[PDB]
């Protein structure tokens, strides 16, 4: 079995060759058909702070993957051999406050596939049976591979009051913010504004946004004010950029909602009273995918065709050419990159 | 000025010549550009049980309309002369338990234009200033004229948990149901099924619904089982047909939501324990339009093009030819019929 | 081991003597310390329609019970030997629409302890480990035994908009409606009205209600109107009595919520339009306990002392004297009856 | 008439003799029976940064008061002469995006009695008719006078998911925090912890909180760990102290809610990713009182006795002795100080 792994406390990844793992009680063996990469894999790649204080080599990485169920552990009745399944990366403890409360997306003992244990950057991987989401056989594995990150967008968009019949400002047109714009557009939001200084990705939202904006070339606040008449009702933050955050909040009309998925790199300067309290803003910190509700909403949009994730898949490279795949990541020249573990 | 009114407790309406109403404090004078007809108007027209117990001749009917603010009463700050407006038919008291709660759509003292007082089937109509929703000057009056019934659809769809990423079944492809079909399609529901025995009407849903069903030709329940694998998460009831209701409630999965706008003509046989309680269903009684929240969502969808009502405007006729107009609606071989009070 | 079981398709129960069951994978063995009875056990007792079309003798009954964890199945890490636990009677499939959706209280393949499989009317019983709710050692088993039905009240009360700062009308002062009145009173509802023609139980709510009402001796509608000024905001239905249902709905102000737990014996005559739709009422069909959310809210009220369930425990009889316990049930002369399986 | 006003941009206030204001269209004349003082009034009194940028002398201050409707302007249907009323300090415009949404508490054009125009620190005050909340004639004016700040507590507590059956931590035992403590206790929260270094104040919470904590004496976080076994489900922030905020946000369990009313004096250092996003926390910015929804809930609790504010009224003094009154509040050795404008 071909697999991509982090073998030591250092930069880069190593294409190794492991024995096909066997599933046990409550587990299944997935024969990966497609996998994708995101900023998290990049952190590991670069072997930065985050990675250093979290990754325990040796580890086969990859948390965005899809495939077929090859065999199941003893006593596993679901899913079944032959099922096409996408994977939920978070493995929840089912024994902490968050889990009783039903907030599995924030289980205090979360274990992320490809971050804490072997992931999908391999021809085969073993995962908990409860983490497999069965997909119709006709859903392409390449789209199926990005359902996990798509779920991050879905969760952010549908959190709080949703976006149907509401004015939306999405700050950040990265892969996720991009899926968000696809979702909000299909959810009936309007007007829909998407802001991102990078024109490459910003152009990707043109067919979904009502107004594209380069905060560097144009004054976002003024554009929003010209498009809505005042502010937006919902703010979907996917940039993690302090300047964008403060800007987004100002664009919000009093009493509106700010749904934040973006992870800033450093603590921000925040005027609680001015940006949140006095304006009656509600800030929703979005993490992971609401376990199952997010997957239902998301896959429903995808299965029925309300959204088409195909245009976000810019490159598909054999797993063996991972080096280039990660270079595209750092580059930013691609949206989502699919890795074929079979080559 | 030309006007259409019920001049005595009996069938039909009479084209009459009334003087132009005068707007006083807190009122405005609206020059009607377009008006539409609905089931209610048919009730009044036929003079059935419903009408007999609610209408008090002499009454100028018409509650679905739009026009220009030709004049405003002393002290009326908004809207303004020249403004293009759609009208909220319900006039609330601001002095009842419902109003104090914000549930203006169920004001204990609700008064309805074209029902309790003179409506829009005339060249001019005086309404409360606060009932005029100013539209963009470029919105076609015909569409503006049907924002009221559109709101009934909007209210129903966005009530409760909404429909984004949810399987939806719509019983009733009448005008309001079709509008609901447009809205849910534009809101990201899926799969989307619409049921109605009138083929002429069921057809207008073809571009919005994922599955059309003639309950007389097919077993709606079994069709839903195939389309969703079990039931729908949301049932939007717009028929008022007892059989449809029980059927619709059966197509609901346990824990689902039933949003009901439909007005059944007679009490129904209801197995409370079997159709609601034991299945954890929640039934939402939908009445009117949430004041402003519904208009915001609905006009947002319309203004931005998320939805396009134009295909619902099947007929146009001068007010002088109302007889023909009501006959059409009566036949059910029409969706939204527009009356022009100027001719 | 002493156990009470239904051994044949007939009335009554038989005190038998079985071998102590052994827990297996994912199971635990509970040494019951206290058990209680409700209308469901009564149905079985009487061997009526419900029971006949649901009970498969031989069966050890009882679903309201508490006790200590004696031993656990192999591989069970929670709960632990020594833990005091109350039991959730519903065993969910974790493989049906309702479960993905998180509505376990309505799992389509629910299996009720003491209704579909051996229950707690025995010194020992084996149940799924996930169904045990650990309680502090100092919570009396007698109170712990009724947490299950208390959860039915909690679920009804906190469904929808809750009751804090709201006027409440509870129709039905049976054991459950009684716990409800205790809950709403502790949740800050007010004014609080409790209606029940049976003065025995109606008096039990005196220390919790603001107004007790005998619908037979007094006109409920008038009392509500005198206490609130119009109607109540919330209706908690626990009687299943058609007359009470129609009455309760009328007492509701337009736009209010009706939370229904009560199971009517026959289909009711329901005027959808008049009692629900036109008044903008939302009817919440409450079933079971929201899996875990209900238990959290409920046990929180109980552990912190916000509510004291002690006064609802009117009788405690040895299990061997079940005959009398069931007679009290039918009698209605008691609230909750505790059965001591150790005698 | 006697009045207390800021007559120039500097410290202190001046007892002056102003003529009796006259109520015009849509207004009423209120004869003040009692008024209270709050932090805002202290700001104005000290003439600090906050005041300097908001106050425009000459200003009669006082926004927390109650009295009798002595007169009404032409056409004022409600309230009526003789009515006992409490006043909503915020005067909304009914013509901004916040108002159209119903979020009147954050009206873009909010005007505040005793801040932007003459308030209640006088024998008479003219206010908008719609700002008068009629109370039962038997409610003590002193209590009626503090329903405004009480509403800030109510709004905070019932925002989001409320507090029933939930563990709650309250940071800030200032007047509003104590009121929140009363409310949560009466709403069924538990365990309930309140934190504040001022022992004089922390003490008033003793009868409502389950655990009192002096963050200077004990480690609040570790105390919460012992009381709940982990964290609280809800954090009600009423201090505005940065340290308290971070601490409070840490005591929150993942997926919890932080409702913030507290106004920090300076921007804070906020690790958005660590304190909000990654932990799935939702921060609710609380401003003012939801118009009518908050007053309903709050007066409901008060009218029915679910809560009793009397113990919060620590001092009473004629308006002529405001100096003494402000000094007390300034020392923090007082909770709600009542000023009597008649003396
Ligand atoms: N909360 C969670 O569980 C979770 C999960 C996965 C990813 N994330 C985070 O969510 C964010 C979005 O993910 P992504 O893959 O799209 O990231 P990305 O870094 O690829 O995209 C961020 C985008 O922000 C844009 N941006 C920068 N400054 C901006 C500004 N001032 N205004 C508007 N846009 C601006 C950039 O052009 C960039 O395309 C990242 O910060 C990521 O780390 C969070
Ligand atoms: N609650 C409110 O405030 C409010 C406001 C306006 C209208 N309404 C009511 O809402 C409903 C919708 O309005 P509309 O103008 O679209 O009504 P409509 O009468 O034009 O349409 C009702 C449709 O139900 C269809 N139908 C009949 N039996 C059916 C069945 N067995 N299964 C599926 N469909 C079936 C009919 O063919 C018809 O097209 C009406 O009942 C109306 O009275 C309520
Ligand atoms: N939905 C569920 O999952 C679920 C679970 C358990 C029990 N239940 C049902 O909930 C209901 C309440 O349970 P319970 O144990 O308190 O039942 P119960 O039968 O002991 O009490 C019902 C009460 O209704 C009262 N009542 C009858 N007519 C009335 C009227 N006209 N007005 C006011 N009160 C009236 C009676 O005096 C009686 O005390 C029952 O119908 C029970 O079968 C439902
Ligand atoms: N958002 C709004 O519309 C609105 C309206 C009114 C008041 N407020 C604000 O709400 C807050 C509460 O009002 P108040 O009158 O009760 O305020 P207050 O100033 O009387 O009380 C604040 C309390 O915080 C306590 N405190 C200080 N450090 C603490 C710490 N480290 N941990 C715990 N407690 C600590 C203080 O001892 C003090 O008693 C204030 O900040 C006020 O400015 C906001
Ligand atoms: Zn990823
Ligand atoms: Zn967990
Ligand atoms: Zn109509
Ligand atoms: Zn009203
Ligand atoms: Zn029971
Ligand atoms: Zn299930
Ligand atoms: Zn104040
Ligand atoms: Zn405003």
């Amino acid at each position: 079995m071909r697999a991509l792994a982090k073998l030591a406390p250092e930069e880069g990844l190593t294409l190794v060759d492991r024995p096909v793992p066997e599933p046990g009680p409550g587990e299944i063996l997935v024969r990966v058909e497609a996998a994708s990469i995101c900023g998290t894999d990049l952190h590991i790649w670069k072997w930065d702070a985050w990675a250093r204080g979290r990754i325990r080599p040796p580890l086969v990485t990859g948390h965005e993957f899809s495939g077929v169920v090859e065999a199941v552990g003893p006593g596993v009745r679901r899913p079944q051999v032959g099922d096409h399944v996408s994977l939920e990366s978070h493995i929840v403890c089912h024994a902490c406050p968050a889990c009783r409360t039903g907030n599995y997306h924030v289980c205090l003992n979360t274990q992320i596939l490809g971050v804490d244990r072997d992931g999908g950057f391999a021809e085969y991987v073993v995962v908990p049976a409860e983490n497999a989401w069965v997909n119709p056989k006709d859903l392409p594995f390449e789209v199926a591979a990005i359902l996990e990150p798509f779920g991050n967008a879905v969760h952010t968009v549908y959190a709080g009051s949703g976006v149907s019949g509401k004015s939306v400002l999405i700050t950040g047109a990265g892969p996720i913010g991009l899926m968000a714009a696809m979702v909000v557009r299909a959810s009936g939001a309007g007007p829909i504004l998407v802001s991102d200084p990078n024109p490459y990705r910003l152009a990707f939202a043109r067919p979904y946004a009502d107004r594209l904006v380069n905060p560097l070339e144009e004054d976002l606040l003024e554009v929003v004010r010209r498009v809505t008449g005042s502010g937006v009702e919902v703010l979907l933050e996917f940039s993690g950029n302090e300047a964008a955050i403060h800007q987004g909040l100002m664009a919000l009309i009093p009493g509106g909602e700010a749904r934040i998925l973006g992870i800033p790199s450093d603590p921000i300067r925040f005027d609680l009273a001015g940006e949140l309290v006095m304006r009656g803003i509600t800030a929703f910190g979005i993490a992971g995918r609401r376990l199952w509700q997010t997957w239902m909403q998301g896959t429903a949009l995808v299965y029925s065709g309300r959204v088409d994730l195909s245009p976000l898949l810019t490159h598909r490279l054999p797993l063996s050419r991972y080096r280039e795949a990660f270079g595209l990541l750092a580059s930013g020249q691609a949206v989502k990159v699919i890795l074929d573990p079979k080559a």
